[PDB]
């Protein structure tokens, strides 16, 4: 079909959004940018090795833990693909450090609509269990679903990775009822 | 094809309740919203089923807030759920007129290591199997998109 | 190939409670085949217990049931078999079992996804989705969490079909083809 300049994988903890991003990206023909957002506890190095090792030589690396949309503004083009790492360890890095998280997903949400070259953002969905007992982790899990709910509005096209099988919800007719 | 009734199933801040109030001020119908300007409001902390009859009329179409807090109130006061569960399905089917029941999935994390949670974690997914199956339509919405799995034919495979 | 022919393979993921048990049940009572349960929950507590009669209750009489707490790809591989369908109770409380013995889950993992590929005869596996809520507190849930999201995906890719249940009703994702986007 015609080309677009964004798309947003949402899918839950090790559902292969992570892989499906990279696939996109390597069937682009674009020149390919990781715009990491992961912080290194051995859990974390060990998934940043994880998806180093499966990502060979055609990738170049950019580190945006906190600075994320002016980032994006600055390294896109029409000749680059841009792959965000994970918007959730970014939400998650802006939240530790104490920021308020509704203008940076407000900001983040509006240069996605605006970009001039393409971009791909990978997300978690945090929202499918139960309500969380503390408080950091209730607005963590409010703010996330806020985030990608601005950011499949923004974006071209959306879809949804399942076990490693995405299904694409936008482009699509919103259904409409009669009663 | 005219509906009588709706199910909204999504996570937490999913965009499900804009939905829901969205598709009610496309429907043409006297909007009400009923809780657990062009709008009235009512309250059903532990009667939603009994509500839903007595304020059901074919011009107005209401709207359920939260199915997932109404479970929370039983829960609470020490209630069978599944007797009041089969209740409010019954009841889904045969309204005076037409109702967007919203609803939370709360199923698709870990086993939580609370009693009460597990409890609820269980009757929500009970509850929404049965809200699905009574409801003429079923939607999903998954950041702020909402998506039809009811009506629609479900796949069957052979072996 | 049309979707009417038979298949080898079928994974129905859903969360807790949300009919994928009874998805798996119906396709299964709806084929000519001897059907078999391969029972992975143990019943370690009241609630397990519950879960385990509502499981004997849904089921008629046409169905055997072998359990499998530990060895599941051992089991399928001895019991599938042309006439037979095997419906897996749950991959998850199986994951659950091996994690509260102490197994490494990556090496039997594989060993299930590489076995779904060359049974006998066909088979179904009912799995949770665990992935889609927060970041779990400690270690255990977020090993446990992780090796589910990564069997989930070997399973998804080993199968000849992949259903996804929500609040009771099905959605087919496999198969299907994968969208395709331009940059
Ligand atoms: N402790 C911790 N581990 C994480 C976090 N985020 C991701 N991980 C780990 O990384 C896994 C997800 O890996 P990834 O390849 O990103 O998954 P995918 O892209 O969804 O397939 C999880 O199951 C965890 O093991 C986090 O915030 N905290
Ligand atoms: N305590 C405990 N309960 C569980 C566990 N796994 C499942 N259950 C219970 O069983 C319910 C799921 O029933 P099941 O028939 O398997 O659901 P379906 O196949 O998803 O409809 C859950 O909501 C829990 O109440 C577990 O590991 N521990």
């Amino acid at each position: 079909g015609d080309p677009i300049k964004s798309l947003l994988v949402v899918g839950g903890a090790r559902s292969g959004k992570s892989r499906f991003a990279q696939r996109m990206a390597e069937a682009s023909g674009r020149s390919l940018v990781l715009i990491a957002t992961a912080q290194p506890d051995a859990e974390m190095a060990d998934r940043i090795s994880r998806h180093a090792a499966d990502r060979d030589a055609r990738w170049t690396l950019i580190e945006a833990f906190f600075d994320l949309g002016q980032t994006l503004r600055r390294e896109a083009q029409p000749e680059r693909l841009l792959v965000v790492d994970s918007v959730t360890l970014w939400l998650s890095n802006l939240l530790l450090r104490g920021d308020d998280l509704s203008p940076p997903i407000k900001d983040l949400a509006r240069t996605a609509a605006r970009l001039e070259g393409p971009v791909i953002f990978v997300s978690n969905e945090v929202g499918a269990g139960i309500v969380p007992d503390n408080a950091l982790a209730r607005a963590f899990r409010d703010a996330q679903g806020m985030c990608n709910q601005r950011l499949a509005e923004a974006c071209d096209a959306v879809t949804l990775v399942t076990a490693g099988i995405a299904t694409q919800i936008k482009p699509g007719p919103e259904p409409v009822f009669r009663f």
